[PDB]
């Protein structure tokens, strides 16, 4: 109960909460409130994602507060960024306003 998996045919929708890590491989289309983020090989994320830490592995666009992400893969950001802990590792490619943690 540690490391959920949500299929590709699945698709969230307004938000939704839960605890550990979240494997998903599908579009989210809402709020997402969660420990783990585990971006699956889908790479579809659109909405606002609030977590703890992050793990990409494909794309993402929209918004985005944590304050640790880690761009793995050949993954991709596009929009509001806002982590006061980031590490960018070979196929992160983001192209959006991205606002660092200065004081």
């Amino acid at each position: 109960k540690v490391a959920s998996l949500l299929s590709a045919d699945l698709t969230i929708e307004g938000g939704v909460t839960g605890e550990g890590e979240l494997q998903i491989d599908g579009v989210v289309k809402g709020d997402v409130r969660v420990g783990r983020l585990t971006v699956g090989e889908t790479g579809h994320v659109e909405g606002s994602v609030y977590a703890e830490a992050v793990e990409v592995r494909g794309r993402v666009v929209g918004a985005i507060t944590s304050k640790q992400v880690r761009l793995y893969g050949t993954s991709y950001v596009d929009g509001d960024i806002t982590h006061e802990q980031l590490a960018m590792e070979t196929g992160a490619f983001f192209q959006g306003r991205s606002l660092k943690f200065q004081r």
